[PDB]
């Protein structure tokens, strides 16, 4: 058990948008063509780093198996990111990109923990890097995963 025929089809369709000449490989050049379509014009050096990070057999191009592997890991990654984003948005009651002491205390109460200002301030101090007395998304993630 790993993937359905439909999943593999969608993986192939995506690979094809990179493999411009259908040779079964994505090169630095082909990756460049796609990115240039998306508004980025990376250097050959930048493209080669992008390939080297995922070309497992060090053969210089990415094959469909190599793509499946990097895709599956990116998707799981994005699942985790999304959970963190949705949580940050539960806490950032006003959406200004920062969890304040008042916001955190409000959400904690509803989460079942009726906290004092001193307690919530200590929580924030633990996570606060830029010293602004608020928890911004990076600070939230860094604490939640470490
Ligand atoms: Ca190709
Ligand atoms: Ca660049
Ligand atoms: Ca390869
Ligand atoms: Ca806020
Ligand atoms: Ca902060």
């Amino acid at each position: 058990e790993q993937l359905t025929e439909e999943q593999i089809a969608e993986f192939k369709e995506a690979f094809a948008l990179f493999d411009k000449d259908g040779d079964g490989t994505i090169t630095t050049k082909e990756l460049g063509t796609v990115m240039r379509s998306l508004g980025q014009n990376p250097t050959e050096a930048e493209l080669q780093d992008m390939i080297n990070e995922v070309d497992a057999d060090g053969n210089g191009t990415i094959d469909f198996p190599e793509f499946l592997s990097l895709m599956a890991r990116k998707m799981k990654e994005q699942d985790s990111e999304e959970e963190l984003i949705e949580a940050f948005k539960v806490f950032d009651r006003d959406g200004n990109g920062l969890i304040s002491a008042a916001e955190l205390r409000h959400v904690m109460t509803n989460l079942g923990e009726k906290l004092t200002d001193d307690e919530v301030d200590e929580m924030i101090r633990e996570a606060d890097i830029d010293g602004d007395g608020h928890i911004n998304y990076e600070e939230f993630v860094r604490m939640m995963v470490s």
